[PDB]
């Protein structure tokens, strides 16, 4: 039905889960949801739709990058009529008001793409996720017991850094981390009139400097994939 | 003391409600405020000091444009110890999401100055609030009865401007209306960290051409100043 | 009449002299003037009218900023029918050329806001005064003895700069000081086909530290202030 | 051994085919490659190595975009020691130059993205292919009998353009297709001193809108991938 | 010595005058010169010294567009010692209010090349001549019985546009020709503490769609050659 | 017919070889053409046509810069018919892999120019020349035993650079050498849809610090000019 998912039109719920990585998807439906169906598989990008503790939930795949992220969100809106969207991925720490282990929510997404000066007039894009969304959050990781990290996150085109010199700067700024789609998501849902939130956890310290491993970055976070799936439930 | 601002240190409460307009800031001391003192008037722009409800409250204007705003919120930060800024004031609505008489949470502020490239590396800074004081407006709105209209604005250097057919392309992207501070106000508290909202009173519809008649901008603009001094409180 | 002006359609005189500072106007308008009368009000943003010498002048305030200063040149030239415009304001000296209180000549304004890419294609405008008024300014102060210096300035968005590291190139490039307003009115009468300059007293020195106070920025400026009286005669 | 290969180093072989789509990956291993050997799946990005012609080739996946593909091609290079980068995909055609079924080799790869921008001091990177390797392509098609179509692609960050107004430019410009990984490709090996090429199959054509049934598409990638596998053996 | 020059350190009088074409540099020095030498002639780019009632003034060709006018200026400043520079050139008027053979002196010179970006901290360089030498001009003239057109040129990177459209509006803002070298000429000589000031004869009408025609561009523009040796001696 | 050609329609040959400076087209026109006639002489930028081994050949002078080249460049292909255009330049070499006197041969053109983004919708247009004739220069090389370098040059808009700290990362990048019209003949032949290359000696060793005298980058290149008129014959 688009050229990325092949589900059928009706397939996907209208609330969804995303990561970047589709084994993390394929992880949280064996370990989270009953009676899931895998229902699209285009490029190996896993897409599912099962029910966490009887409630109706979807999850997809985007890839890597904004560009990637893009094309799945656009699809996902446009054709399979997901309301919803909800990133719980990974992120790299950059400011001292952080930790490992920790969860942030992504209040704003800036970024050193150039998506959003095409999309938006060569102005700046303030890129934001709908309010309701993160009130939902904040008020689900609290009644759960999980202290969310609340700011911005910077949302580049490199994992591989050519300005590492300006994390500092980012830090002060109140960036909390650096990933690589949330500003995507964030522009692509104001474009469509759809709600979005991104959620991450810190598995990296860009400035100490520790990295989880491959397997590390699917089994690592069960708070954030129950938080997700609590706050859509 | 600084070149803008001829408060004595100590003066000004660590809470503080902005305008853009010193005779809007008078206004709110005379009425609303007990015990309202006159604490600064370097070059006309007016900042008080007194009470509400037994809480120790602050006003200050800060003219009109990022550039004004930034002088006066940076001097607030840094030499007056301001930690909470909450800036109140009308604009121009642009989205049919909204009509006259609508207050809006900014929870994100666009621009088309280049002030936030020169502070952010030549990037897209996202110019965001706090998000508990967020959270603060949202909750007093609420016990109010006051319906949040929350998205982003779009903050421009003009105020005759020269893209007006570019407004429908604002408003798809979440943009519920225009002023020409809060980016400004987002980004230097971002920088200072400091707590920083922007609520916005709809007394004209660019779009539609819907204008307030005098008498209901004033009533508009006291149920959105008694949001704003509920929330201080 | 406009938005940010309250006087009648007459009344202010074809030439009109500009400060930022509305007390600076006032002060001008007592001590300058005969049958001196107060025309404009709206936000404390006061304009004046009166004589000199037998000769009709008007006087008005700008606010801080590009943005602030092309709102009101806007209404003067469109509404209000003013001709020759003449900023009297403040800069801060970044050459050794130039000392405290010193009068400076802007023959060109440079800037770092995107305003004048804007208005002008992407491309670079070079902001800049109409040479008769500069003509007139250069043999007025010779005529009265009054050393006026004579280079760029730098109009920037910032008071409070994050780029104090090229203040030395900007002087390197024939820029005497920095100051915030004189590209905005130099675009604004150009846009409008009208005559602007912008003279302005040093009274912040970036090398020396030296600065006045806010007292100070209002009653040091006689000099300046007779010079632009006397080229409008 | 790297966020996102699994493999180990002598894994790769030093000259490597890459396709966005993993499964295509698979497909070319299954049926060409002797030995072929799975050696990475992180993310469900498979890699293999095997031998064609008894010359030892490797085969890696790079997801979609320019951010994406950079991940991969710096880690193939930086870790795994990969000299030369081979890239087959498809591409939408925008030029009357050709049409479906061409296969077209990239000499030069335009961009919308900022990445070369960051990479390069913010100027114009001509970001092009090894011409050593370009010269292998040209041979190697003459000798199968490929009519190979030679010019610039575009590399988009959008699949879905807000710029379709301007494919008659880039096309007036020897844009022949737009794909959206080349200009990633060929800026990484520039930046690494590694050799690259991008060739790509028209599978669907802008313009007209026409494009290959699912059989044709194979077919016709068939050509191109006997194309690579021979230049690289 | 320079690669672009094959003068002796000395052979360049202080004062010099400028053309894009050495050959209106020679046809300056066997008409209004006496004892006139030939002092560089690399590239076929003429320089000649002489005397003009008395006075040594050298004259020196510097070809078309910013880069090649940077060249030759840099080396007279850098190399030659020249300290005063007029350049004496053609243009094609936008603006009604100046018909063929006018002589417009340029009081600023915008552009559309990235040069003045490069040089300034990517911000906007007002590009300005010396106000001295402007004055100068301004009063020759005047003795001279010569009619002055005062006002902005742009200096543009294409001689053939790709933005006619926008003459209309670059006459709106004050600019009454295009040329392509002012901007680097004044860029130049305020990088290099040099004074210096361009005259533009207009030879092509791009409005009313007249021209000089080759005869005739010879001896057209005596007034300018006139006028230039007058301010210098 | 154009204001900086006086050849007539039908002088040009349908291949042309460029150089920057006039009086290198003069040496090659007297040592190597046979029948030799000039053609054309404004503003002394010399063009000729001869016989090479019986086959007609022109030969164009395009001055400094891209702005300048491209004035040529757009005359000859759009007035004169010219369909083959090889730039046979000078150049500044920034990698140890290439010495004075050295032919490069340049497969892209990056720049700091802003012309291209003016060109092409404001994104990155890779400049890059004729693939076709590419292949001509090399076999052409092997064929004379000539040992060309291959890979990109920067072409600047400054001989004197703002940015020499930077030589090492365009070395980095597969950036050869520095020139400063490669990108413009490359981005107009691309517009105009003629075939095009830039060859260069080295003139200039910006890392070891060898540099020619005038005389030397006329009668040096012997080699460059041979190789360029066997690939035309």
């Amino acid at each position: 039905m688009t050229p990325h998912i092949n589900a059928k039109i009706g397939d996907f719920y209208p609330q969804c889960l995303l990561c970047g990585d589709p084994l993390r998807v394929s992880y949280i439906a064996k370990k989270f949801l009953q009676d899931a169906k895998e229902i699209t598989n285009v490029r190996n990008m896993l897409g599912f739709s099962g029910k966490y503790k009887g409630r109706g939930i979807s999850l997809m795949g985007h890839g890597m990058g904004i560009a990637s992220c893009t094309i799945y969100v656009t699809e996902l809106i446009k054709t399979y009529q997901v309301k919803e969207l909800l990133r719980i991925g990974t992120c790299g720490a950059i400011s001292p008001k952080v930790g490992l282990k920790d969860i942030i929510m992504a209040t704003g997404a800036s970024t050193d793409s150039k998506t959003n000066r095409v999309r938006f007039l060569n102005h700046d894009l303030s890129a934001t996720p709908d309010f309701e969304l993160s009130l939902r959050a904040y008020q689900t990781a609290k009644r759960l017991g999980i202290d969310l990290k609340v700011g911005n996150v910077f949302s580049s085109d490199f994992f591989y850094s050519f300005e590492t010199h300006a994390f500092d700067l980012m830090a002060k700024y109140n960036h909390l981390a650096i990933e690589m789609e949330a500003a995507g998501l964030y522009a692509t849902a104001m474009e469509l009139n759809a709600k979005a939130l991104c959620l991450c956890s810190v598995s990296d310290h860009l400035i100490t400097k520790e990295a989880l491993s491959p397997k590390e970055r699917v089994e690592s976070f069960d708070n954030m994939i129950i938080l997700a799936l609590e706050m859509m439930s």
